[PDB]
């Protein structure tokens, strides 16, 4: 079993033993998976030798791009010295110390302390436990309710599924008590005839209304992604975040900013919370933290919350919390992002160039809107732009059609319902972006022809 | 910031920024954490130059021991070639395929399918969601309750905490609805006047009682570690597991064997499941999977459960599910365990030697019982073995004193209540085992003296 085995045999072995995330696995197995074998820069190769443009950066995470062999070098060296030790036994190691200090340095405000975990789901479980423990330690054991949003995504543990706003996840043991969901600020889909800025305000004010309905004395936290990622890159109207922040200042609740996707340069700053000018008590991190080179996530925590949690035993943590190889890899990732000025590249070169071409996609007959913040973008596909119509088919039928075209054209672009999404490596160049657009326009053209032929150009 | 920066300075930076698991972090920060800088074989070094015998194998996980540079080479090679790709987009990579195939091969019976996760806690979240979805898919959405046990440990997410049986965890948003806990088969502490085999039967029959109290139609699954690890290495009487298995056959519920600790040679087999002769529908894996050299976990799932789950979208999984570097490292770990015959080393050499010396610990005045399965072991500390007495002090008071003596004597042996536990690397030699026991006996003698100094050598009911 090597990259030398014929593709059909690899697929057969995968189908026989490997259960894939977010899949209908029996059908997946008979259809056969695409086998990815190497990557460099923004490009992948599969087992057949296709050259594929990865406009999704792995899974919103390979921020410095592929082929950064400095990280392999750092990983091997750490693995030889100390490949594992725990942080449970009044013990630590130097990679955990250095990474936590670097994260404290990069995080805004007084976000100065780090609880490590394996990834974003595990870190949001830390957050749930930590905010509720925080309020107990403050003498307010009644404050337990966590407010989140419809169409949010916060991970895939039972409790993290519960925070997210995905009905299909809730229905598969994705619920826990004392989570409440307000509306998402998706103007395109839900704004009606409201002005986008008035819509932003009304959607934000739902937080205050929820707090008063539940009782401030019962509310522990509000959690939100700065830009909704897995929900389809939903960019809130500009009025939304300042109104949320005002509400959070007024009431005695913790603000958690989920930075799992937005983190580490994705929105054109170190954190989406800097882009949106918000002041969270906790930030959830993973993905770009290590550019996906090693599994690691965590919670960056303000002074007050860390002090209060520190006053007694906090009966929480994971074997791999602070893993020294993963921590060394993450530190090397951050060193590249910082020392090679990747954020300047994003802000001055890649983000402006992408924006101009991305937003120009509304000239395509299928494209009703084109939204982008920094290096995450979406387009809404519609059969009638005049009424911002949804398709009459199940959401995702059209998105799936376009997605299959992108993959057949050697482009990784994902769908979320009938929105198409990108999230390229931060290091992508104007030249690479041009080629991305050649493949996007070809896929959109071919998708539209398929949609028209199959009689699917129908409004709901 | 390097292994060369002085200890006090490293400690100050750790206190400034690093929140630790399962700790009182403010007090920890003022004490100063211990900084581990390197590890070779079964030995750690700290930043003061102390050499420490790691009788806990990191955290029940460094099964091939430290210093196996083959995994570093395999890791670096994978990272240069393909450091990450997702398994979400109808895509896969060779490390995931090779590892899933290898796990299927080592797993018993028809446990042939693997769902990857980041570690044990995430993998038990997979299991909760999978067993519940399974019953929904069969048109029985009432089957939601998972039965587990007091003093179980199944991870530290909200829901896998709920499955664990630790009150301190549950109190800190660590409990969810539809989890029911039956009693644990700790004969030493809880057996009363019962014979151990009668106690084992009665402890197992609580599963049947709970199923009938809840209604079989409401029960999705029972989950258990073959040997309770974090709970104090609690080895059930011989009668216990055959009776749990009979009950799990009798009633229509799924059986989850949590193999997070017991897996990968720890009980002297590939799985605690083999050792105890049980037939689970799902096994949880992590820790020993990669000997802790890379974060990775998962769930190994029997044919029929996998098939039913596979019939529709299973809306679950993690960014780092199947991580190709972690998966390459895990495969190389399994290669070493298998091709250097480490399980033979355990079965023929280390386990019988360890058992001999461990069980002889009961000649020590503090040591009431000494229990051991393969390479996981515990002792119960007592002021009076003849009545299996508990100390007058709250459990853990005496265990703490002992643990502090172990730590000062450069031995990683931990306490749970007034039980001391070890879980050394599988590859420990009889000679290293001897040196471990020199440190164990010294620590027990100093513990006994410290207990006497504090006025704590009294049994329960006898404070006055
Ligand atoms: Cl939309
Ligand atoms: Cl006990």
């Amino acid at each position: 079993i090597t990259n030398h085995m014929p593709t059909a045999e690899l697929q057969a072995l995968d189908a026989a033993h490997h259960l894939h995330p977010f899949s209908a696995n029996n059908a997946l197995g008979e259809e056969g998976t695409r086998v990815i074998t190497r990557a460099r820069g923004v490009w992948l190769n599969d087992s057949e030798g296709e050259e594929i443009l990865d406009a999704m950066a792995g899974l919103w995470c390979v921020n410095i791009g592929y082929g950064r062999d400095e990280l392999a070098e750092v990983a091997a060296r750490q693995m030889r010295e100390l490949p594992y030790y725990n942080t449970f036994f009044k013990t630590t190691h130097v990679p955990a110390i250095a990474l936590a200090q670097k994260l404290a340095e990069l995080a805004p405000g007084d976000l100065n302390h780090v609880f490590f975990a394996g990834g974003g789901s595990e870190a949001n479980d830390t957050n749930i436990r930590m905010v509720r423990t925080y309020w107990q330690n403050k003498g307010q054991p009644e404050k337990t309710v966590i407010i989140s949003r419809k169409n949010a995504y916060h991970g895939s543990t039972v409790a993290s599924s519960a925070l997210g706003g995905m009905a299909g996840m809730h229905a598969q043991s994705g619920l826990i008590p004392d989570v409440h969901h307000i509306n998402q600020p998706n103007w395109w889909a839900e704004g009606g005839d409201m002005d986008p800025e008035e819509f932003g305000l009304a959607r934000a004010r739902e937080l205050e209304e929820a707090i008063l309905e539940l009782g401030e004395n019962r509310v522990a936290a509000f959690i939100a992604e700065p830009v909704q990622g897995a929900g389809g890159v939903i960019v809130a109207p500009d009025s939304y975040w300042p109104e949320i922040q005002r509400i959070c200042d007024k009431y005695d609740i913790l603000l958690i900013a989920d930075e799992v996707i937005c983190g580490f340069g994705r929105t054109g700053n170190w954190f989406g919370t800097q882009t949106m000018g918000i002041r969270p008590h906790i930030m959830t991190i993973a993905k770009g933290l290590s550019s996906g080179y090693a599994p690691i996530g965590g919670s960056i925590v303000c002074d007050e919350v860390a002090h209060v949690i520190g006053k007694d035993e906090f009966n929480h943590g994971y074997t791999y919390s602070g893993h020294p190889v993963a921590a060394a890899v993450a530190l090397e990732n951050l060193r590249i992002l910082e020392e090679e000025n990747i954020l300047d590249h994003v802000r001055n070169v890649a983000a402006p160039y992408l924006k101009e071409k991305w937003e120009a996609l509304t000239d395509h007959p299928l494209v009703g809107e084109a939204k982008i913040v920094g290096m995450m973008a979406s387009i809404a596909l519609t059969p009638n732009k005049a009424s911002r119509a949804k398709f009459a088919s199940e959401p995702g039928t059209i998105g799936y059609i376009c997605r299959e075209r992108c993959f057949a054209n050697n482009l990784i672009m994902r769908h979320v319902g009938d929105r198409m999404i990108i999230s390229p490596p931060l290091v992508i160049t104007p030249a690479e972006i041009d080629e991305m657009f050649v493949r996007i326009r070809k896929s959109l053209d071919e998708a539209q022809a398929e949609i028209e032929k199959q009689g699917l150009m129908k409004s709901e």
